[PDB]
């Protein structure tokens, strides 16, 4: 009954989708890719919204430009027919506070200088030095303005740490739950923002067999007979076997699986369980909550100064007081918990204006955990939405030359149309955005049980397993051709 | 006669001097050749009482710097101001174009920030491949990567990340690509006074110990035990310990031929090729200065650094398009002169916003810099020079074209306009005591070399101390300071330890 198969793959992500493509450039047939959505692409998905518009509701941009192997096969591409596949999109960031407005490029203020100092104090921390403790990202920044209290001005003071979380975006974690130790990192140069990463996820997928896609077909299981073979199982009843399989579920997902309960969604039972090197790295490593809201206008009337601006959260005249104040890092955590609810203020926010890099009369928004959670979990509520988000889309209407929004999702004021929201945190086959630290986390335990496989037949691809690109699309796409090419070889002895 | 013998009274040999009596140690001197003490530390005065470092200017890397926490301890408890912290947002300007800073097209400052990784990229863990010029490290950035740079940022990326000229005191073409970016370990704080620095260090130790005005020019070592040093007009000393911290560029007469020549030292024995070989590895750049003081502020205070950038071409620009590769745009530059305030990036301080003194404190780098001491004492013609950057900077600034008010002849109708009262040259390259700026690196030098062959030392007794005898600091005060102190504290202990 169990169909034949050189190699199955698990997910129709880029991962997935890429481990397909080097086996069929590789002369390898009789494959099946097993993808539980209705779709390609995984946690790249472009969306359609007002008019026709097009948004990246998952990745929006090729890092590292650099060396970025994908966006560089990308670039060889437009090369010669000569076609716009992305945009360079980099630009000087408009921070603006609810009170001060713009504090950017400020001759007084100078926040992007100390920030930069700050990122030489984060280095000059871990760097180098080993067995320095972990610690949270929050807990760096107010050891840097304990040290540095003597050489910054008050109003520095105040608002450098607000402007610092713009890193809570790379992340999509709060910097209480990110992980200091990885919070920075340099970037590969200059980011490219994907004019559609559907376009990229389409040329690779249609880079070999169709038959070769299933979609809808949810693994719930994976058996290895001691014997040279693999029994797959779709929950459609269908059971396969394969000489190897290639599972490319989120880390998330793949987490179902060291624990009890079967009848999770996405969840894959492993016979035998998975071994205990990847159980155990489960407990080294988290996931982020990256999330998007598209903010849809009827047309442009705000000034395209720059396409990049984040509003920075609340803060008082009293912390900087009790910075000026507190003895130690001590003190200052005693004294910091000082004595309410959720606001569009609570948290920095980073939207991109698509008006100056696409054109679109349209704003990109990316929120982190926990506010990612909340959000997204009344993604339905457009009503309750626009509240939420209307004093901080006022403010930058202000400060890019507007009047205040006007609610026309039912001349001179910019009229809000529609208004899209991510799901991957209540997505079963996503549970979240990508792998993330939290304090205390080794990412290199998962990278190095995920890329030695279950064993010489079950091997894993995806984002959180391997270590350049970790957490990029690309870098799945790596992943992705490291198992396929592998599994040549071996076959390619046969 | 002596314990030990410190030559030179730059930062490196005064804090060498305070150390070791620190430590109790007895019976040294300091012989200095200039009739003052400070070295590449120096602060004139000039119009109106206005002071201004001629030499070292800024407190770097904050973070790390020993020198610069010392002092910050002082002014917590004193509150006595001693720097000021003088980071700002740049301001950069084309003659033609104008203001090219925090362009919401051109984004340099962006593509800067890439060339930089390029750079780390083409020399990380590669035991540093074969270095270039930084001239043509940006060439090869700008071919591999025109394919994403418009044509403008092809042309002013170029000139504008040039201003690395006025960190090394060399031009792009004469500056090793490896060692063109460097750390930055935190902002910079603007000495309100080096000489201040220099003052305090100078008054911890027997005023009784300098001798000024004391040219050495021979340092025998007999193999006996203790070294012999004679100061030019004869009188010599002979002692048990002795710290040399002359200049690079000057120590590197000793290797040469004609002990004639001003500052020139006569080892005996010879320095071992170890030492010798060192010199090989390039080093001293050329970094000069020129101070324009106005009669009073009449121009925006909207940043205190200003970088005016050197002209460039569209033709340029189309050669980087065309070229096949490395040689052909190698060889397709050629263009078939004349040296102008246009031929090369000149960073200009703004002291008004930073000090409140109306008075701009411009650095240059070789060769342009030993062209414009050579002319220092000609008023006129410096004015002629500099006065078409002048007046664009002055018109960025929303001001009006500079004014020649340098002698005698002052006027009423001139209060909105910037009145020129006066110009303050450096003299580094033509000081025989300095020969230059300080250590930096030709295309293919190694810093390593001199650091370990100097950090060693002669030998026991005959040692090295000076911003080129250290890694960390390497051509800064603080590093010339550190390896003061150094030098001092091994010599203090083969003492202290002794009797
Ligand atoms: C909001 C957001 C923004 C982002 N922005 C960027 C960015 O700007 N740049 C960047 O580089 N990266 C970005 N990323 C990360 C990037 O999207 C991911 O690294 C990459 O897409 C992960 O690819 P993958 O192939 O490993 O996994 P997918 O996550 O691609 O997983 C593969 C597939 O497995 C399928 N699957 C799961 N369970 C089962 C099952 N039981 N049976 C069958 N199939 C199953 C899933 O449905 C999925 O399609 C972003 C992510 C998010 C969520
Ligand atoms: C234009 C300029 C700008 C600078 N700006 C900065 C800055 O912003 N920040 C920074 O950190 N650094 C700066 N520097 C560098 C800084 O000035 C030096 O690192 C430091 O002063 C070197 O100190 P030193 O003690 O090693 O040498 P000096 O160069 O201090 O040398 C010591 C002494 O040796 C004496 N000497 C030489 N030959 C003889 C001889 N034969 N007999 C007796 N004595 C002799 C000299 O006259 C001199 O006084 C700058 C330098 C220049 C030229």
């Amino acid at each position: 009954s169990p169909a034949k198969k050189k190699v199955i793959i698990i997910g129709a992500g880029i991962a997935g989708l890429k481990a397909a493509s080097t086996l069929h450039q590789n002369g390898i047939q009789d494959c099946l890719v097993l993808e539980a959505r209705d779709r390609v692409g995984g946690r790249l998905q472009t969306v359609t919204g007002y008019q026709g518009r097009k948004y990246d509701i998952g990745a929006s941009w090729h890092h590292d430009t650099l060396t970025n192997p994908l966006f560089l096969e990308e670039a060889q591409l437009s090369l010669n027919d000569g076609r716009t596949r992305f945009v360079f999109d980099d630009d000087n960031f408009i921070y603006i506070d609810e009170e001060r407005g713009r504090v950017d490029h400020d001759k007084e203020l100078l926040l992007e200088i100390v920030d930069n100092e700050m990122s030489k104090f984060a280095e000059l921390e871990f760097h180098q030095h080993l067995g320095v403790s972990d610690c949270s990202f929050f807990q760096l920044v107010m050891k840097y303005l304990l040290q540095r209290r003597q050489f910054l001005t008050n109003d520095q003071i105040r608002y450098l740490p607000q402007l610092c979380r713009y890193l809570e975006l790379w992340h999509g974690l709060d910097w209480k739950l990110l992980s200091a130790k990885d919070t920075y990192f340099g970037h590969q140069g200059r980011n490219a923002f994907a004019l559609n990463y559907d376009s990229v996820v389409q040329r690779i997928a249609q880079s070999f067999p169709q038959n070769w896609l299933k979609l809808s077909c949810e693994v719930k299981s994976i058996t290895r007979e001691p014997s040279k073979n693999v029994t797959v199982n779709c929950e459609d009843g269908t059971v396969y076997n394969a000489d190897y399989v290639i599972i490319t579920v989120p880390q998330s997902v793949l987490n179902l699986s060291v624990q009890p309960e079967k009848n999770l969604r996405g969840r894959i039972e492993f016979q035998p369980p998975l071994k205990p090197v990847i159980q155990d790295a489960f407990d080294k490593i988290h996931f982020g909550a990256l999330g998007k809201v598209i903010f849809e206008f009827e047309e442009c009337c705000w000034s395209n100064e720059s396409s990049k601006i984040v509003t920075l959260a609340n803060s008082t005249n009293e912390f900087v007081e009790i910075v000026r104040n507190a003895e130690n890092l001590d003190e200052l955590d005693s004294m910091l918990e000082r004595e309410t609810s959720v606001t569009c203020w609570s948290q920095p926010l980073f939207f991109v204006n698509l008006s100056k890099s696409t054109g679109v009369a349209s704003f990109m928004m990316l929120m982190q955990a926990p506010l990612t959670n909340h959000i997204e979990s009344i993604r339905e509520d457009k009503e309750r939405l626009f509240s939420f988000f209307q004093p901080v889309l006022n403010k930058i209407m202000k400060c890019l030359d507007s009047e205040d929004v006007i609610d026309g999702m039912r001349a001179n004021k910019p009229v809000l149309r529609n208004i899209i929201v991510s799901n991957w945190t209540r997505d079963p086959y996503s549970r979240g955005a990508y792998s993330a630290c939290f304090p205390g986390d080794d990412p290199v335990d998962m990278v190095v049980a995920m890329s030695n496989g279950q064993d010489s037949r079950i091997r894993f691809a995806g984002e959180h397993t391997i270590m350049d690109g970790a957490g990029c699309a690309y870098g799945a796409w790596e992943s992705g051709r490291r198992e396929a090419t592998r599994i040549s070889d071996l076959l390619k002895l046969e």
